[PDB]
């Protein structure tokens, strides 16, 4: 943290967030959520970091260097220790690099190195070459150097994501899944795990080894798991929690806005709010039934009038101010409810659907005040506006997440947030082998749009083609777009160092100080 001069900071440094629910895991090569996000960054830190404001920023690397965007060669800091005392080597980074690759460990974000282009991923993926083949070599003890197998002008932008950071070989070969428990857990982040009590709290504690720990001021960082954004606010006014968690509810926001303007922070957001439709279970594989429940969602009601918390009506699934984005907004979008209604009915009546065979399918949320009212306002909409019957069915977040892995599902509520400010960010996750692909969505049209966009050096050509693509998935229907998030939580006044200005919300707790309250 970077304490402003004359701010007088309380004697006790501690702090309490909330963070949506039970993380699936610490381990960073098994996990793919905001929750498990949140506490890995304070805890693993890779080759870059987000700054307080979101720029990439030296991490592990105090510096790096790039030959024709191909070859990137990182300098790592001589002083970087594990929580241990033990160095933070360029031999972590190619273990860990080979580890998140091979397919015996299934990580969920497995295709975050066929993203970055990393040489050889491809064939590791499939089995077809051992880990140890990747495109990844230290140098030496302080040096990592990566070979793309294509130029990717943005590939350090990658860098500051859980799935790159580093693992403790040792720890994870002798304690294999429970390597992460309090006992056995080592860190190289600015916090060191204090305490995990599942469905109760994850207790942080400041790493005296860590590279930066001078600038380190929160000794102590305690995440909760509460998925109720109305408990969360109630325990936030209560005095408990300093931060809560950015879901908020649709009971208290309003009230909230006028009773403590101050502490209700509203900012961009690189966050897709979606319906994913399992592309390859029938009826869902059908495109007039995905088109028509596309367009008879009434984005205005859930929106402005539903939610109204300063989201944005979606017609894409890249939101249209990511860096490098310029979306053609379609026509549907541009139409009146009632034509898009008209349209979607009559495609459902062209699918074979009639008011004796109906149209009944499962809505699953994660479970949440925010994204239940929300399925209740879009099952009535949906059967208002099209005759469709809809069973809501809530589970808790991890299984939420292997339950669309599984694809034992029809359609879900989901979010998408950036993991790096650029299209393919989104993008990349339709594509037929992504790792992150729970729609299901299988199209040689799409996967040759984005395939192409490495071959051109050109950021218009790029642009235009990160554009088509949407248009694809458009077409196709892949997805029922609902609005682009704003990040809405609530901040207590004596919280400093949160700006607000990363739109990525790549929070670290050692940027964050208590001012004396
Ligand atoms: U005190
Ligand atoms: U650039
Ligand atoms: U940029
Ligand atoms: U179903
Ligand atoms: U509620
Ligand atoms: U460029
Ligand atoms: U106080
Ligand atoms: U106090």
């Amino acid at each position: 943290a970077d304490v402003p001069a004359g701010v007088q900071l309380a004697d006790k440094q501690t702090l309490v967030r909330n963070n949506g629910s039970e993380v699936q895991s610490l381990d960073p090569h098994k996990i793919e959520g905001v929750p498990e996000s949140n506490v890995s960054r304070d805890l693993f830190e890779g080759l870059l970091i987000s700054d307080v404001e979101g720029h990439p920023s030296p991490g592990v690397a105090e510096k790096w260097e790039n030959k024709d965007f191909k070859v990137w060669t990182f300098h790592l800091r001589e002083n970087a220790k594990w929580s241990d005392g033990t160095p933070v080597t360029a031999h972590d980074f190619v273990y860990s690099w080979q580890r998140l690759a091979d397919p015996n460990t299934a990580s969920p974000y497995a295709s975050y190195l066929q993203y970055g282009h990393i040489a050889n991923i491809d064939d590791i993926i499939a089995g077809k070459k051992p880990a140890t083949d990747l495109g990844v070599k230290a140098l030496d003890d302080h040096t990592f150097e990566v070979t793309l197998s294509e130029p990717v002008p943005y590939f350090y932008k990658l860098l500051v994501h859980p799935s790159v950071s580093p693992v403790p070989k040792s720890a994870v070969e002798k304690f294999g899944d429970k390597w992460t428990q309090p006992a056995n857990i080592v860190t190289n982040g600015a916090y060191k795990l204090k305490n995990w009590v599942v469905n109760e709290r994850i207790v942080l504690e400041r790493n005296p080894q860590y590279w930066d720990n001078a600038k380190t001021v929160i000794n102590q960082v305690t995440y909760l798991p509460i998925s109720s954004e109305v408990t969360d606010v109630n325990r936030y006014r209560s005095g408990e929690i300093d931060m809560t968690y950015n879901n908020m509810p649709i009971e208290l926001f309003q009230k909230l806005k006028k009773e403590i303007p101050n502490e209700v922070r509203v900012d961009p957001y690189l966050c897709t709010y979606y319906y994913e439709i399992n592309n390859q279970k029938a009826p869902f594989n059908d495109v007039r039934v995905r088109t028509a429940l596309k367009l008879a969602l009434d984005r205005d009601i859930i929106v402005n009038k539903v939610k109204n918390q300063g989201d944005l009506p979606a017609y894409s699934y890249t939101p249209p101010y990511t860096d490098g984005a310029k979306l053609v907004e379609p026509e549907w979008f541009k139409w009146s409810q009632q034509k898009r209604n008209e349209e979607a009915k009559k495609l459902l009546a062209e699918a074979g659907f009639t008011a004796d065979k109906p149209l009944t399918f499962d809505l699953l949320y994660n479970t949440s005040d925010l994204h239940k009212k929300l399925a209740i306002a879009v099952a009535s909409i949906w059967k208002k506006n099209l005759g469709v019957n809809v069973n809501l069915e809530n589970q808790e977040w991890k299984t939420f997440l292997d339950t669309r892995h599984q694809g034992t599902f029809d359609v879900a509520r989901a979010g998408w947030c950036a993991d790096y400010n650029e299209p393919t960010s989104f993008l990349n996750t339709m594509l037929s082998d992504s790792s992150n692909n729970t729609a299901h969505y299988k199209s040689p049209a799409f996967d040759k749009l984005i395939a192409d966009t490495l071959k051109v050096a050109d950021d218009t050509q790029r642009s235009e083609l990160y554009a088509k693509a949407e248009q694809q998935l458009d077409k196709d229907s892949a997805i029922v777009p609902v609005y682009y998030y704003v990040n809405a939580r609530l901040v207590k006044p004596w919280v400093g160092g949160y700006t607000g200005k990363d739109p990525l919300d790549n929070i670290y707790v050692k940027n964050l100080y208590i001012i004396k309250h």
